[PDB]
């Protein structure tokens, strides 16, 4: 049974964090991990027991809403994806070529590199989903891509040029489009298949273990106050966080109201830029979400996926107030199955939100949807099942 496991992932948040408790459930079972990842996400990696294999990543350090704002089709962040799926492709040929992996698990943001090492050391593949899955019928690339404004990638010559000859000098006997939308033998996703979008078309190539989490202690620590305030996350994730006035709106509506409000502003905007903070408003860089959601009642959320089934493993009503194309996805489908008020882009002034807070914290019928679907993510199955599928999935190849 006992394997060599490679994960093929880049350095962003909401990618790497679904898969740690995954790799530690591994670990646990004897079996040995590598782990693709850059810069500081190196030490959360190695602790829970992978080895690292260091890549030179390009998005750990961009802006993600200057990289989409550069040029009007999109043309850098295409070729930006194209060259981090190329870096991780190399380093992990260098690393791994003579300690060839038994399996080859990639999540879908580098699934260029995760086919072609697939097909270079013939051996299995599984694709790891952290937001939602995709297969015949729904696209969550696509919808991204519509989302985004941007040209389609293979609309784009030299994205599908250089496509083409990676996979040419890599003898894949695959054409560019079926490559392109490859759907793996099996898929890993980090969401209950309830909230999937279209999931009752996904089939047995498709585990949905929903998410699976430690303390996360190197996200800092955090602890309620002596007071009987009911406590709300409010966060804008880790990707376009660069929103002083949303968090200053926030506080001043907050301040002298029944709440205590924990922002979180990941690592983009200092707590002091945003001036003296109401007693029962509280700003911080990082605190791990888990820790403030299971003492919460609501969660004010942009629609990161991460946090969205944080949020629903406790049970906990949501706002959601997408501010870009990459959540748009998961806050029309939190619309859909009513589990929270959504309010896009402009409407999330802190007013708006100080009513939807209010609002969701009592709704009966919205309470019901949150708590049944708090039940579909118990029973997901976490990282134990996740690695039951692997290890079977190891049987049969
Ligand atoms: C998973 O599937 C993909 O990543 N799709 C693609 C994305 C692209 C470039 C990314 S890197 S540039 S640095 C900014 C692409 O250039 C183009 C486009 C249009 C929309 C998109 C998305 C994809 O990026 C996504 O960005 C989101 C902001 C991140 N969420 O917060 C996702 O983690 C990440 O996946 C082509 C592409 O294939
Ligand atoms: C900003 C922030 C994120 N997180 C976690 C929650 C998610 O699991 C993960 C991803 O953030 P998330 O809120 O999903 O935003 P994004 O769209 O940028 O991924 O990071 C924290 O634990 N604390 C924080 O302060």
């Amino acid at each position: 049974h006992m394997a060599h496991l490679l994960i093929v992932n880049v350095a962003s948040h909401g990618l790497i964090l679904p898969t740690l408790t995954v790799v530690t459930e591994l670990v646990r079972r004897g079996h040995r991990v590598s782990y693709v990842t850059a810069g500081g996400f190196a030490e959360p990696v190695r602790a829970a027991g992978a080895t690292v294999v260091p890549y030179q990543s390009e998005i750990i350090d961009a802006d993600a809403a200057e990289v989409f704002g550069s040029d009007d089709l999109g043309v850098r962040p295409h070729l930006m994806y194209l060259r981090e799926n190329v870096s991780v492709l190399r380093a992990t040929a260098e690393a791994l070529d003579g300690d060839v992996p038994d399996l080859v698990l990639y999540d879908d943001f580098p699934f260029i590199a995760g086919q072609l090492l697939a097909a270079r050391w013939r051996r299995p593949a599984v694709r790891l989903s952290a937001a939602f899955a995709s297969n015949e019928h729904y696209s969550f690339s696509q919808d991204m891509v519509t989302l985004a404004g941007t040209i389609d990638p293979l609309d784009l010559p030299v994205f599908r040029d250089t496509l083409r000859d990676l996979l040419a000098e890599h003898g894949l006997s695959r054409s560019v489009v079926d490559c392109w939308n490859h759907v793996e033998q099996l898929n890993l996703v980090f969401v209950p298949k309830a909230f999937q979008i279209a999931g009752d078309t996904f089939d047995d190539r498709f585990v949905f273990v929903g998410p699976c989490f430690d303390d996360r202690r190197f996200l800092g620590e955090w602890t309620r106050p002596a007071d009987d305030l009911p406590v709300v996350l409010v966060s804008l994730g880790t990707t376009f966080n660069d929103r002083p006035g949303f968090f200053r709106d926030c506080a001043r509506a907050f301040d002298g109201q029944p709440w205590h409000v924990v922002m979180t502003l990941g690592g983009q905007v200092d707590p002091a830029a945003l001036g003296d903070l109401p007693p029962n408003v509280e700003a911080h860089r990082w605190v791990p979400h888990v820790k403030v959601l299971e003492q919460a009642t609501v969660c004010v959320t942009h629609g990161g996926m991460g946090t969205l089934m944080e949020a629903l493993y406790w049970g906990r009503p949501l706002v959601v107030v997408p501010q870009s194309f990459d959540v748009q996805p998961m806050a029309r489908r939190v619309d859909q199955l009513g589990l929270g008020a959504v309010l896009p882009g402009e409407k999330a002034d802190g007013d708006t939100l100080l009513a939807a807070v209010g609002a969701v914290a009592a709704d009966p019928a919205l309470l019901a949807r949150v708590e049944a679907m708090r039940g579909h993510v118990r029973r997901a199955g976490g990282a134990a099942r996740a690695a039951d599928a692997v290890e079977a999935y190891l049987a049969r190849a």
